[PDB]
C-alpha cells in the first residue's frame, strides 16, 4: 500500500478529516470539523463562463440541505484561463454578492507541487482520479465526501450543481 517516510505525508492520509486549509480570512481550518458531515468540495473561480451557475446553485443546495449535514467547501483557483485573479478580500466580498453561507478558503493551486495537500489527495482517491493524468482540468470541478470524509464521486467542471442533488439522499 501507501509509503510514506514522513508521518503527516498527504499521500498516506485516509481522510479529508486529516487535513488542514486556511480559510479566506487567513485563520487555518482543522477539517475533522467536518466528521459526521456530508461534504462537496469544489474549486472556484470568479471570471469563469460558469461562475454564475456554479454559485447560485451552491448557495441553493447549501441552503435547503445544511439542515441535513450537507457541508460546502470552496477553494479559489486562479490556474485556469487566470479566471480568479483579484485577492481573497475580493474573492469573499464577490461571494458575499451571492449570498454564500458556505465555508470560503484561501486561494490555493490545485495542480502542481505547490498544490494544497488535500487536493493531492483528493486526486488519487479511486472515485476522484482524472483521465490521464489525475490533474483537475478547469473551474469548478467538485468532489462529494462522505461523513467519513472519504471520497466518493466527482462531477466535472461542466457538470453543473444540481446534478449532485440525486446523490445526496445516498449519504445523509
Amino acid at each position: 500500500g501507501a509509503m510514506c517516510a514522513s508521518r503527516d505525508d498527504w499521500r498516506c492520509a485516509r481522510s479529508m478529516h486529516e487535513f488542514s486549509a486556511k480559510d479566506i480570512d487567513g485563520h487555518m481550518v482543522n477539517l475533522d470539523k467536518y466528521r459526521g458531515f456530508v461534504c462537496i468540495v469544489t474549486n472556484v473561480a470568479s471570471q469563469c463562463g460558469k461562475t454564475e451557475v456554479n454559485y447560485t446553485q451552491l448557495v441553493d443546495l447549501h441552503a435547503r440541505y445544511a439542515e441535513c449535514g450537507l457541508r460546502i467547501l470552496a477553494f479559489p483557483c486562479n490556474q485556469f484561463g487566470k479566471q480568479e485573479p483579484g485577492s481573497n478580500e475580493e474573492i469573499k466580498e464577490f461571494a458575499a454578492g451571492y449570498n454564500v453561507k458556505f465555508d470560503m478558503f484561501s486561494k490555493i493551486c490545485v495542480n502542481g507541487d505547490d498544490a494544497h495537500p488535500l487536493w493531492k489527495w483528493m486526486k488519487i482517491q479511486p472515485k476522484g482520479k482524472g483521465i490521464l493524468g489525475n490533474a483537475i482540468k478547469w473551474n469548478f470541478t467538485k468532489f462529494l465526501i462522505d461523513k467519513n470524509g472519504c471520497v466518493v464521486k466527482k462531477y466535472g467542471p461542466m457538470e453543473e450543481p444540481l446534478v449532485i442533488e440525486k446523490d445526496l439522499p445516498h449519504y445523509f
